[PDB]
Protein backbone atom coordinates (compact mmCIF):
# COMPACT_ATOMS: atom_id res chain seq x y z
CA UNK A 1 0.00 0.00 0.00
CA UNK A 2 0.87 3.68 0.37
CA UNK A 3 3.40 2.23 2.94
CA UNK A 4 5.00 0.28 0.54
CA UNK A 5 5.19 3.04 -1.64
CA UNK A 6 7.26 4.94 1.16
CA UNK A 7 9.27 1.35 0.94
CA UNK A 8 10.65 2.57 -3.09
CA UNK A 9 11.42 6.03 -1.99
CA UNK A 10 13.61 5.16 0.88
CA UNK A 11 15.19 2.35 -1.24
CA UNK A 12 17.06 4.91 -3.28
CA UNK A 13 16.81 7.64 -0.34
CA UNK A 14 16.88 10.92 -0.36
CA UNK A 15 19.15 12.74 -3.50
CA UNK A 16 21.75 15.32 -2.72
CA UNK A 17 20.91 18.92 -3.48
CA UNK A 18 24.32 20.14 -4.65
CA UNK A 19 24.98 19.44 -8.28
CA UNK A 20 28.86 18.15 -8.94
CA UNK A 21 30.32 16.00 -11.12
CA UNK A 22 33.11 13.27 -9.77
CA UNK A 23 36.17 12.03 -11.88
CA UNK A 24 37.44 8.73 -11.62
CA UNK A 25 39.35 5.80 -13.86
CA UNK A 26 37.42 3.33 -14.85
CA UNK A 27 39.15 -0.38 -15.17
CA UNK A 28 40.70 0.38 -18.64
CA UNK A 29 42.84 3.20 -16.78
CA UNK A 30 40.30 5.80 -18.28
CA UNK A 31 39.66 8.55 -16.54
CA UNK A 32 35.56 10.00 -17.00
CA UNK A 33 33.41 12.25 -15.25
CA UNK A 34 30.02 11.39 -13.74
CA UNK A 35 27.19 13.59 -12.73
CA UNK A 36 26.04 13.59 -8.82
CA UNK A 37 22.40 13.16 -10.67
CA UNK A 38 23.58 9.61 -12.32
CA UNK A 39 25.54 8.20 -9.43
CA UNK A 40 21.79 8.63 -7.71
CA UNK A 41 20.01 6.87 -10.64
CA UNK A 42 17.07 5.66 -8.71
CA UNK A 43 17.88 1.48 -8.83
CA UNK A 44 17.84 -0.29 -5.53
CA UNK A 45 14.30 -1.45 -5.82
CA UNK A 46 15.69 -3.45 -9.20
CA UNK A 47 17.78 -5.64 -5.89
CA UNK A 48 14.91 -6.35 -4.21
CA UNK A 49 12.87 -8.13 -6.34
CA UNK A 50 13.70 -11.13 -7.80
CA UNK A 51 12.77 -10.08 -11.28
CA UNK A 52 10.60 -13.76 -11.59
CA UNK A 53 9.25 -12.69 -14.83
CA UNK A 54 9.13 -10.09 -17.43
CA UNK A 55 5.99 -8.89 -15.98
CA UNK A 56 7.88 -8.44 -12.94
CA UNK A 57 11.16 -6.52 -14.45
CA UNK A 58 8.48 -4.07 -16.08
CA UNK A 59 6.41 -3.47 -12.93
CA UNK A 60 10.14 -2.53 -11.09
CA UNK A 61 10.98 -0.64 -14.12
CA UNK A 62 8.25 1.64 -13.54
CA UNK A 63 8.73 1.81 -10.02
CA UNK A 64 12.38 3.39 -10.57
CA UNK A 65 11.63 5.57 -12.69
CA UNK A 66 8.33 7.36 -11.44
CA UNK A 67 10.36 7.09 -8.26
CA UNK A 68 13.23 8.66 -9.53
CA UNK A 69 10.99 11.61 -10.42
CA UNK A 70 9.74 12.06 -7.03
CA UNK A 71 13.05 12.27 -5.50
CA UNK A 72 14.40 14.78 -8.30
CA UNK A 73 11.67 17.15 -7.60
CA UNK A 74 12.10 17.17 -3.70
CA UNK A 75 16.01 17.78 -4.88
CA UNK A 76 14.75 20.64 -7.20
CA UNK A 77 12.23 22.38 -5.22
CA UNK A 78 13.29 25.97 -4.38
CA UNK A 79 14.99 25.61 -7.70
CA UNK A 80 14.09 26.82 -11.19
CA UNK A 81 11.72 24.93 -12.61
CA UNK A 82 13.57 24.37 -15.67
CA UNK A 83 16.14 22.72 -13.57
CA UNK A 84 13.63 20.01 -12.62
CA UNK A 85 12.81 19.86 -16.36
CA UNK A 86 16.35 19.05 -17.25
CA UNK A 87 16.96 16.41 -15.01
CA UNK A 88 13.72 14.37 -15.17
CA UNK A 89 15.06 14.07 -18.98
CA UNK A 90 18.28 13.75 -18.25
CA UNK A 91 18.16 10.74 -16.04
CA UNK A 92 15.54 9.29 -18.47
CA UNK A 93 18.42 9.21 -20.89
CA UNK A 94 20.37 7.37 -18.35
CA UNK A 95 17.98 4.87 -17.64
CA UNK A 96 18.19 3.70 -21.03
CA UNK A 97 21.96 4.00 -21.55
CA UNK A 98 22.47 2.38 -19.01
CA UNK A 99 20.14 -0.59 -19.55
CA UNK A 100 21.43 -0.66 -23.27
CA UNK A 101 25.31 -0.73 -22.46
CA UNK A 102 26.06 2.80 -22.90
CA UNK A 103 27.17 4.06 -19.75
CA UNK A 104 30.53 5.58 -18.29
CA UNK A 105 29.26 5.19 -14.59
CA UNK A 106 31.04 2.49 -12.91
CA UNK A 107 31.21 0.10 -9.61
CA UNK A 108 28.50 0.31 -6.88
CA UNK A 109 25.27 -0.77 -7.39
CA UNK A 110 25.51 0.70 -11.09
CA UNK A 111 27.61 -2.57 -11.96
CA UNK A 112 25.58 -4.92 -9.22
CA UNK A 113 22.13 -3.87 -10.85
CA UNK A 114 23.39 -3.96 -14.22
CA UNK A 115 25.12 -7.35 -13.81
CA UNK A 116 21.73 -8.50 -12.39
CA UNK A 117 19.62 -7.36 -14.71
CA UNK A 118 21.78 -9.07 -17.68
CA UNK A 119 21.78 -12.18 -16.00
CA UNK A 120 17.94 -11.73 -15.56
CA UNK A 121 17.36 -11.50 -19.02
CA UNK A 122 20.03 -14.07 -19.32
CA UNK A 123 17.36 -16.45 -17.77
CA UNK A 124 14.58 -14.92 -19.65
CA UNK A 125 16.02 -15.09 -23.33
CA UNK A 126 18.30 -18.04 -22.66
CA UNK A 127 21.15 -16.05 -24.74
CA UNK A 128 24.38 -15.78 -22.93
CA UNK A 129 25.87 -13.77 -26.36
CA UNK A 130 26.91 -10.24 -24.94
CA UNK A 131 25.91 -8.67 -27.71
CA UNK A 132 22.81 -10.28 -28.38
CA UNK A 133 21.33 -9.31 -25.47
CA UNK A 134 22.37 -6.03 -25.82
CA UNK A 135 20.49 -5.99 -28.95
CA UNK A 136 17.71 -7.37 -27.02
CA UNK A 137 17.86 -5.07 -24.30
CA UNK A 138 17.47 -2.33 -27.09
CA UNK A 139 14.56 -3.49 -28.92
CA UNK A 140 13.17 -3.96 -25.09
CA UNK A 141 13.55 -0.13 -24.77
CA UNK A 142 11.79 0.57 -27.76
CA UNK A 143 8.81 -1.34 -27.10
CA UNK A 144 8.32 0.17 -23.49
CA UNK A 145 9.87 3.38 -23.45
CA UNK A 146 7.14 5.47 -23.95
CA UNK A 147 5.24 3.76 -21.39
CA UNK A 148 8.35 3.88 -18.82
CA UNK A 149 7.98 7.91 -20.00
CA UNK A 150 4.45 8.46 -19.68
CA UNK A 151 5.05 7.13 -16.05
CA UNK A 152 7.77 8.45 -14.63
CA UNK A 153 6.17 12.18 -15.20
CA UNK A 154 2.90 11.13 -14.77
CA UNK A 155 2.76 12.81 -10.81
CA UNK A 156 4.56 15.92 -12.60
CA UNK A 157 3.47 17.01 -15.61
CA UNK A 158 1.74 20.04 -14.43
CA UNK A 159 5.02 21.13 -12.51
CA UNK A 160 6.84 21.57 -16.16
CA UNK A 161 6.33 22.94 -19.17
CA UNK A 162 4.25 21.61 -22.14
CA UNK A 163 7.06 21.00 -23.84
CA UNK A 164 9.43 19.10 -21.65
CA UNK A 165 6.53 16.50 -21.08
CA UNK A 166 7.55 15.42 -24.80
CA UNK A 167 9.34 12.59 -24.43
CA UNK A 168 13.31 13.13 -24.63
CA UNK A 169 15.25 12.41 -28.66
CA UNK A 170 17.47 9.33 -28.03
CA UNK A 171 21.53 10.60 -27.78
CA UNK A 172 24.41 8.90 -27.13
CA UNK A 173 25.12 9.50 -23.62
CA UNK A 174 28.24 11.15 -23.63
CA UNK A 175 26.67 13.71 -25.83
CA UNK A 176 24.06 14.06 -23.45
CA UNK A 177 26.33 14.37 -20.55
CA UNK A 178 28.46 17.50 -21.75
CA UNK A 179 25.47 18.84 -22.72
CA UNK A 180 24.68 18.95 -18.87
CA UNK A 181 27.83 19.45 -17.48
CA UNK A 182 27.80 22.64 -19.98
CA UNK A 183 24.56 23.93 -18.42
CA UNK A 184 25.49 23.16 -15.01
CA UNK A 185 28.75 24.97 -15.75
CA UNK A 186 27.07 28.19 -16.80
CA UNK A 187 25.31 28.31 -13.91
CA UNK A 188 27.13 27.73 -11.13
CA UNK A 189 29.84 30.33 -13.18
CA UNK A 190 26.96 32.93 -12.93
CA UNK A 191 26.45 32.66 -9.54
CA UNK A 192 30.02 32.27 -8.20
CA UNK A 193 30.67 35.79 -10.59
CA UNK A 194 27.88 37.58 -9.22
CA UNK A 195 29.00 36.78 -5.65
CA UNK A 196 32.28 38.35 -6.97
CA UNK A 197 30.28 41.75 -7.89
CA UNK A 198 28.36 41.84 -4.74
CA UNK A 199 31.44 41.93 -2.96
CA UNK A 200 34.25 43.79 -5.11
CA UNK A 201 31.76 46.16 -6.35
CA UNK A 202 34.13 47.95 -9.02
CA UNK A 203 37.18 47.32 -7.17
CA UNK A 204 38.20 51.43 -6.87
CA UNK A 205 38.26 51.17 -3.48
CA UNK A 206 41.16 48.66 -3.10
CA UNK A 207 38.22 45.65 -2.58
CA UNK A 208 39.84 42.93 -4.10
CA UNK A 209 42.88 43.57 -1.53
CA UNK A 210 40.43 42.21 1.06
CA UNK A 211 38.85 38.66 2.25
CA UNK A 212 35.63 40.49 1.73
CA UNK A 213 35.93 40.00 -1.90
CA UNK A 214 39.45 38.36 -2.05
CA UNK A 215 37.21 35.21 -1.29
CA UNK A 216 34.09 34.75 -4.03
CA UNK A 217 37.35 35.67 -6.62
CA UNK A 218 39.02 32.50 -5.41
CA UNK A 219 36.24 30.36 -4.96
CA UNK A 220 35.52 31.73 -8.53
CA UNK A 221 38.89 30.51 -9.94
CA UNK A 222 39.18 27.19 -8.05
CA UNK A 223 35.94 26.33 -9.48
CA UNK A 224 37.59 27.17 -13.16
CA UNK A 225 40.30 25.29 -12.59
CA UNK A 226 38.02 21.98 -12.00
CA UNK A 227 35.90 22.86 -14.32
CA UNK A 228 38.29 22.98 -16.91
CA UNK A 229 39.88 19.31 -15.97
CA UNK A 230 36.06 18.18 -16.51
CA UNK A 231 35.55 19.55 -19.58
CA UNK A 232 39.13 18.30 -21.38
CA UNK A 233 38.07 14.72 -20.00
CA UNK A 234 34.72 14.85 -21.48
CA UNK A 235 35.95 16.52 -24.55
CA UNK A 236 38.25 14.19 -25.17
CA UNK A 237 35.92 11.01 -24.54
CA UNK A 238 33.62 12.54 -27.26
CA UNK A 239 36.27 12.32 -29.69
CA UNK A 240 37.23 9.13 -28.62
CA UNK A 241 33.90 7.48 -28.81
CA UNK A 242 33.67 9.09 -32.57
CA UNK A 243 37.05 7.85 -34.11
CA UNK A 244 39.26 10.63 -32.36
CA UNK A 245 36.92 13.56 -34.66
CA UNK A 246 34.99 16.06 -33.67
CA UNK A 247 31.79 14.38 -35.26
CA UNK A 248 29.49 16.89 -36.62
CA UNK A 249 31.14 19.88 -35.19
CA UNK A 250 29.14 19.07 -32.05
CA UNK A 251 32.25 20.15 -29.77
CA UNK A 252 32.78 22.65 -31.62
CA UNK A 253 29.33 24.39 -32.12
CA UNK A 254 28.71 24.29 -28.30
CA UNK A 255 32.07 26.25 -28.02
CA UNK A 256 30.58 28.90 -30.65
CA UNK A 257 27.28 28.34 -28.95
CA UNK A 258 29.10 30.01 -25.72
CA UNK A 259 30.69 32.55 -27.71
CA UNK A 260 34.18 30.88 -27.14
CA UNK A 261 36.66 29.42 -29.54
CA UNK A 262 37.81 26.49 -27.51
CA UNK A 263 38.91 25.14 -23.84
CA UNK A 264 41.34 27.18 -23.59
CA UNK A 265 39.72 30.47 -24.95
CA UNK A 266 36.19 29.18 -22.72
CA UNK A 267 37.91 29.08 -19.30
CA UNK A 268 40.66 32.22 -20.20
CA UNK A 269 39.67 34.76 -17.35
CA UNK A 270 38.45 37.66 -18.94
CA UNK A 271 39.19 41.46 -18.66
CA UNK A 272 36.42 41.65 -16.06
CA UNK A 273 37.83 39.10 -13.94
CA UNK A 274 41.49 40.62 -13.73
CA UNK A 275 39.46 44.30 -13.00
CA UNK A 276 37.59 42.91 -9.58
CA UNK A 277 39.63 40.32 -8.21
CA UNK A 278 43.12 42.11 -8.67
CA UNK A 279 44.33 43.86 -5.58
CA UNK A 280 45.72 47.21 -7.29
CA UNK A 281 48.54 48.24 -5.43
CA UNK A 282 49.71 44.64 -5.17
CA UNK A 283 49.06 42.37 -7.78
CA UNK A 284 48.34 45.03 -10.53
CA UNK A 285 51.73 46.75 -10.03
CA UNK A 286 53.63 43.04 -9.66
CA UNK A 287 51.86 41.77 -13.12
CA UNK A 288 53.49 45.17 -14.57
CA UNK A 289 57.47 44.36 -12.75
CA UNK A 290 57.16 40.49 -13.92
CA UNK A 291 55.32 40.84 -16.93
CA UNK A 292 54.34 44.77 -18.17
CA UNK A 293 55.58 47.72 -19.20
CA UNK A 294 57.55 48.30 -15.79
CA UNK A 295 59.63 45.30 -16.74
CA UNK A 296 61.49 47.04 -19.69
CA UNK A 297 60.66 50.56 -18.93
CA UNK A 298 62.51 52.21 -15.73
CA UNK A 299 61.08 55.20 -16.21
CA UNK A 300 57.57 53.01 -16.00
CA UNK A 301 58.74 51.12 -13.05
CA UNK A 302 60.28 54.36 -11.14
CA UNK A 303 56.79 56.14 -11.23
CA UNK A 304 55.35 56.01 -8.30
CA UNK A 305 51.29 55.61 -7.33
CA UNK A 306 51.08 57.82 -4.14
CA UNK A 307 47.49 56.31 -3.46
CA UNK A 308 48.57 52.35 -4.09
CA UNK A 309 51.82 53.12 -2.09
CA UNK A 310 49.41 54.64 1.09
CA UNK A 311 46.88 52.02 0.76
CA UNK A 312 49.82 49.07 0.96
CA UNK A 313 50.65 50.84 4.26
CA UNK A 314 54.31 52.79 3.16
CA UNK A 315 55.23 56.24 2.33
CA UNK A 316 57.89 58.72 1.04
CA UNK A 317 61.45 58.20 2.85
CA UNK A 318 61.71 61.48 4.68
CA UNK A 319 64.02 64.58 3.86
CA UNK A 320 64.87 64.22 7.30
CA UNK A 321 67.65 62.39 8.25
CA UNK A 322 67.52 59.65 11.02
CA UNK A 323 70.25 58.97 13.04
CA UNK A 324 72.00 55.01 13.38
CA UNK A 325 70.43 52.86 15.85
CA UNK A 326 72.60 51.27 18.47
CA UNK A 327 69.94 51.05 21.78
CA UNK A 328 67.40 48.82 20.45
CA UNK A 329 66.18 46.08 22.15
CA UNK A 330 68.21 43.82 19.47
CA UNK A 331 71.11 44.98 21.53
CA UNK A 332 70.78 42.64 24.02
CA UNK A 333 71.86 39.26 22.17
CA UNK A 334 73.47 40.97 19.75
CA UNK A 335 74.95 44.28 21.35
CA UNK A 336 77.73 46.66 19.13
CA UNK A 337 75.34 46.48 16.40
CA UNK A 338 73.80 49.80 14.87
CA UNK A 339 71.13 50.03 12.65
CA UNK A 340 70.65 51.15 9.97
CA UNK A 341 68.29 54.47 8.79
CA UNK A 342 67.47 52.90 5.77
CA UNK A 343 66.42 49.54 7.93
CA UNK A 344 64.44 51.28 10.47
CA UNK A 345 62.41 52.78 7.45
CA UNK A 346 61.96 49.45 5.57
CA UNK A 347 58.96 48.98 3.60
CA UNK A 348 56.99 45.82 4.92
CA UNK A 349 53.48 46.99 4.71
CA UNK A 350 50.18 45.89 6.91
CA UNK A 351 52.15 42.62 7.52
CA UNK A 352 50.05 41.78 10.22
CA UNK A 353 47.39 40.93 8.02
CA UNK A 354 48.83 38.31 6.31
CA UNK A 355 47.59 36.36 9.48
CA UNK A 356 45.15 33.44 7.17
CA UNK A 357 48.46 31.66 6.09
CA UNK A 358 48.07 31.70 2.21
CA UNK A 359 51.04 31.21 0.23
CA UNK A 360 49.68 33.19 -2.45
CA UNK A 361 48.77 35.96 -0.59
CA UNK A 362 51.96 35.98 1.18
CA UNK A 363 54.38 36.04 -1.64
CA UNK A 364 51.92 38.71 -3.91
CA UNK A 365 52.35 40.54 -0.27
CA UNK A 366 56.21 40.58 -0.22
CA UNK A 367 56.57 41.54 -3.93
CA UNK A 368 54.41 43.86 -3.01
CA UNK A 369 56.57 45.50 -0.28
CA UNK A 370 59.95 44.80 -2.27
CA UNK A 371 58.49 47.11 -5.34
CA UNK A 372 57.48 49.73 -3.24
CA UNK A 373 60.62 49.66 -1.47
CA UNK A 374 62.73 49.77 -4.57
CA UNK A 375 60.53 52.77 -5.85
CA UNK A 376 61.24 54.69 -2.64
CA UNK A 377 64.82 54.29 -2.42
CA UNK A 378 65.12 55.25 -5.97
CA UNK A 379 63.11 58.28 -5.76
CA UNK A 380 65.03 59.46 -2.46
CA UNK A 381 68.17 58.45 -4.07
CA UNK A 382 67.75 59.10 -8.10
CA UNK A 383 70.73 61.80 -8.08
CA UNK A 384 72.95 59.44 -7.07
CA UNK A 385 75.22 57.27 -9.73
CA UNK A 386 74.52 53.69 -10.88
CA UNK A 387 76.69 51.44 -8.73
CA UNK A 388 75.75 53.72 -5.59
CA UNK A 389 72.09 53.07 -6.31
CA UNK A 390 72.41 49.48 -7.08
CA UNK A 391 74.18 48.94 -3.58
CA UNK A 392 71.25 50.70 -2.05
CA UNK A 393 69.11 47.96 -3.53
CA UNK A 394 71.11 45.27 -2.71
CA UNK A 395 70.92 46.68 1.03
CA UNK A 396 67.54 46.60 1.72
CA UNK A 397 67.01 43.43 -0.81
CA UNK A 398 69.33 41.25 1.49
CA UNK A 399 67.45 43.30 4.85
CA UNK A 400 64.48 41.51 3.21
CA UNK A 401 66.21 38.17 2.71
CA UNK A 402 67.13 38.24 6.67
CA UNK A 403 63.85 38.93 7.79
CA UNK A 404 61.98 36.24 5.65
CA UNK A 405 64.77 33.94 6.82
CA UNK A 406 64.47 34.72 10.17
CA UNK A 407 68.31 35.79 10.89
CA UNK A 408 67.31 39.89 11.29
CA UNK A 409 68.72 41.56 13.86
CA UNK A 410 66.11 43.58 14.78
CA UNK A 411 63.39 41.77 15.06
CA UNK A 412 60.93 44.80 15.05
CA UNK A 413 57.05 44.90 15.15
CA UNK A 414 56.51 44.39 11.15
CA UNK A 415 59.84 42.57 10.29
CA UNK A 416 58.74 39.81 13.18
CA UNK A 417 55.11 39.32 12.17
CA UNK A 418 56.27 39.05 8.74
CA UNK A 419 58.31 35.69 9.75
CA UNK A 420 55.76 34.53 11.98
CA UNK A 421 53.15 34.61 8.69
CA UNK A 422 55.39 33.08 6.62
CA UNK A 423 55.13 29.92 9.68
CA UNK A 424 51.47 30.09 9.15
CA UNK A 425 51.80 29.32 5.48
CA UNK A 426 53.89 26.58 6.63
CA UNK A 427 51.09 24.05 7.91
CA UNK A 428 53.68 20.92 8.22
CA UNK A 429 52.92 20.31 12.34
CA UNK A 430 56.54 19.91 13.52
CA UNK A 431 56.91 23.40 14.93
CA UNK A 432 60.13 23.46 16.63
CA UNK A 433 62.71 26.36 16.26
CA UNK A 434 65.28 24.80 13.41
CA UNK A 435 62.31 22.81 11.69
CA UNK A 436 60.30 26.24 11.23
CA UNK A 437 63.77 28.34 10.19
CA UNK A 438 64.51 25.29 7.09
CA UNK A 439 60.99 25.74 5.55
CA UNK A 440 61.82 29.47 5.85
CA UNK A 441 65.09 29.37 4.39
CA UNK A 442 63.92 27.31 1.36
CA UNK A 443 61.26 29.34 0.76
CA UNK A 444 63.00 32.24 0.22
CA UNK A 445 65.64 29.97 -1.98
CA UNK A 446 62.38 29.32 -4.18
CA UNK A 447 61.35 33.15 -4.37
CA UNK A 448 64.08 35.29 -4.12
CA UNK A 449 64.68 35.82 -7.76
CA UNK A 450 61.69 37.15 -8.65
CA UNK A 451 62.35 39.49 -5.41
CA UNK A 452 65.34 40.79 -6.95
CA UNK A 453 63.49 40.59 -10.24
CA UNK A 454 61.00 43.47 -9.64
CA UNK A 455 63.03 45.38 -7.07
CA UNK A 456 66.23 45.44 -10.00
CA UNK A 457 62.99 47.08 -12.50
CA UNK A 458 64.10 50.96 -11.22
CA UNK A 459 68.01 50.58 -11.92
CA UNK A 460 68.98 51.58 -15.61
CA UNK A 461 71.21 48.47 -17.07
CA UNK A 462 69.75 46.20 -14.79
CA UNK A 463 72.43 43.34 -15.28
CA UNK A 464 74.88 46.26 -14.23
CA UNK A 465 74.27 45.43 -10.45
CA UNK A 466 76.10 41.87 -10.00
CA UNK A 467 75.97 39.39 -6.94
CA UNK A 468 72.98 40.43 -5.08
CA UNK A 469 72.91 36.26 -4.06
CA UNK A 470 76.30 36.62 -2.78
CA UNK A 471 75.78 39.79 -1.13
CA UNK A 472 72.48 38.31 0.72
CA UNK A 473 74.40 35.42 2.06
CA UNK A 474 76.91 38.36 3.93
CA UNK A 475 76.11 38.19 7.56
CA UNK A 476 73.94 41.13 8.33
CA UNK A 477 75.70 43.23 11.00
CA UNK A 478 78.38 43.02 8.30
CA UNK A 479 76.52 44.46 5.50
CA UNK A 480 75.30 47.31 7.58
CA UNK A 481 79.06 48.11 9.13
CA UNK A 482 80.00 48.65 5.50
CA UNK A 483 76.86 50.86 4.80
CA UNK A 484 77.71 52.47 8.10
CA UNK A 485 81.79 52.94 6.93
CA UNK A 486 79.94 54.46 3.23
CA UNK A 487 77.70 56.76 4.83
CA UNK A 488 79.89 58.09 7.68
CA UNK A 489 82.62 59.07 5.15
CA UNK A 490 80.36 60.61 2.43
CA UNK A 491 78.80 62.29 5.12
CA UNK A 492 82.18 63.85 6.46
CA UNK A 493 83.22 64.87 2.87
CA UNK A 494 80.15 66.97 2.73
CA UNK A 495 80.92 68.24 5.97
CA UNK A 496 84.58 69.23 5.07
CA UNK A 497 82.89 71.03 2.00
CA UNK A 498 80.62 72.86 4.07
CA UNK A 499 83.90 73.95 6.07
CA UNK A 500 85.43 75.37 2.61
CA UNK A 501 82.46 77.40 1.21
CA UNK A 502 81.36 78.50 4.34
CA UNK A 503 85.49 79.68 4.75
CA UNK A 504 85.44 81.02 1.01
CA UNK A 505 82.54 83.37 1.99
CA UNK A 506 83.94 84.87 5.26
CA UNK A 507 87.49 85.30 3.54
CA UNK A 508 85.89 88.12 1.23
CA UNK A 509 82.60 90.03 3.43
CA UNK A 510 81.27 89.39 6.47
CA UNK A 511 83.13 87.33 8.90
CA UNK A 512 79.60 82.21 14.07
CA UNK A 513 82.76 79.67 13.62
CA UNK A 514 81.97 78.47 16.95
CA UNK A 515 78.55 77.41 15.96
CA UNK A 516 79.02 75.62 13.46
CA UNK A 517 82.13 73.75 14.76
CA UNK A 518 80.31 73.29 17.83
CA UNK A 519 77.27 71.32 15.59
CA UNK A 520 80.30 69.33 13.94
CA UNK A 521 81.51 68.44 17.13
CA UNK A 522 78.78 66.90 18.39
CA UNK A 523 78.45 64.82 14.87
CA UNK A 524 81.60 63.40 14.90
CA UNK A 525 81.55 62.43 18.77
CA UNK A 526 78.67 60.77 18.12
CA UNK A 527 80.28 59.21 14.80
CA UNK A 528 83.11 57.81 17.01
CA UNK A 529 80.61 55.91 19.74
CA UNK A 530 78.69 54.22 17.05
CA UNK A 531 82.07 53.34 15.47
CA UNK A 532 83.18 52.10 18.32
CA UNK A 533 80.45 50.13 19.21
CA UNK A 534 80.78 48.13 16.15
CA UNK A 535 84.15 47.96 15.89
CA UNK A 536 84.24 46.07 19.25
CA UNK A 537 81.72 43.58 17.59
CA UNK A 538 83.23 42.99 14.37
CA UNK A 539 86.56 41.90 16.87
CA UNK A 540 84.67 40.01 19.49
CA UNK A 541 82.59 37.58 16.87
CA UNK A 542 86.02 37.63 14.75
CA UNK A 543 87.67 36.03 17.71
CA UNK A 544 84.95 33.48 17.99
CA UNK A 545 85.79 32.53 14.10
CA UNK A 546 82.13 33.66 13.54
CA UNK A 547 83.73 35.07 9.62
CA UNK A 548 85.68 32.00 9.24
CA UNK A 549 83.91 30.67 5.73
CA UNK A 550 83.90 34.57 5.09
CA UNK A 551 86.66 35.74 2.51
CA UNK A 552 87.90 39.14 2.56
CA UNK A 553 87.18 39.34 6.56
CA UNK A 554 88.83 36.17 7.83
CA UNK A 555 91.88 37.98 10.12
CA UNK A 556 91.19 41.47 8.71
CA UNK A 557 91.11 44.11 11.54
CA UNK A 558 87.68 45.95 11.64
CA UNK A 559 89.45 49.32 9.90
CA UNK A 560 90.87 47.37 7.41
CA UNK A 561 87.43 46.05 6.18
CA UNK A 562 85.90 48.96 6.20
CA UNK A 563 88.80 51.21 3.74
CA UNK A 564 88.33 47.98 2.07
CA UNK A 565 84.32 47.55 1.32
CA UNK A 566 83.89 50.65 1.71
CA UNK A 567 84.32 52.60 -1.73
CA UNK A 568 83.59 56.25 -0.15
CA UNK A 569 86.15 55.44 2.53
CA UNK A 570 88.74 54.54 -0.19
CA UNK A 571 90.48 57.95 0.27
CA UNK A 572 90.69 57.59 4.30
CA UNK A 573 93.05 55.83 7.07
CA UNK A 574 91.07 55.96 10.65
CA UNK A 575 93.65 57.36 11.86
CA UNK A 576 93.28 58.64 15.78
CA UNK A 577 92.33 62.25 13.69
CA UNK A 578 89.72 60.56 12.08
CA UNK A 579 87.31 61.21 14.83
CA UNK A 580 88.87 64.64 16.12
CA UNK A 581 86.18 67.30 17.00
CA UNK A 582 87.32 69.35 14.11
CA UNK A 583 89.24 68.27 10.80
CA UNK A 584 93.02 68.38 11.20
CA UNK A 585 92.92 70.91 8.18
CA UNK A 586 90.62 73.14 10.10
CA UNK A 587 92.03 72.46 13.95
CA UNK A 588 93.28 75.56 13.81
CA UNK A 589 90.77 77.18 12.15
CA UNK A 590 87.75 76.20 14.62
CA UNK A 591 90.10 77.39 17.01
CA UNK A 592 90.94 81.23 17.47
CA UNK A 593 87.05 81.48 16.63
CA UNK A 594 87.95 85.70 17.77
CA UNK A 595 88.43 86.64 13.92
Amino acid sequence: TFIQKRTHLFACGIKRKSIKWICRENSEKITVCVPDRKIQLCIANFLNSRLETMEKFKEIFLISVNTEAKLLYNKNEGKDPSIFCNELRNSFSDFRNSFIGDDMDFGGNTDRVKGYINKKFSDYYKEKNVEKLNNIKKEWWEKNKANLWNHMIVNHKGNIAKECAIIPAEEPQINLWIKEWNENFLMEKKRLFLNIKDKCVENKKYEACFGGCRLPCSSYTSFMKKSKTQMEVLTNLYKKKNSGVDKNNFLNDLFKKNNKNDLDDFFKNEKEYDDLCDCRYTATIIKSFLNGPAKNDVDIASQINVNDLRGFGCNYKSNNEKSWNCAGTFTNKFPGTCEPPRRQTLCLGRTYLLHRGHEEDYKEHLLGASIYEAQLLKYKYKEKDENALCSIIQNSYADLADIIKGSDIIKDYYGKKMEENLNKVNKDKKRNEESLKIFREKWWDENKENVWKVMSAVLKNKETCKDYDKFQKIPQFLRWFKEWGDDFCEKRKEKIYSFESFKVECKKKDCTCKNKCSEYKKWIDLKKSEYEKQVDKYTKDKNKKMYDNIDEVKNKEANVYLKEKSKECKDVNFDDKIFNEAPNEYEDMCKKCDE
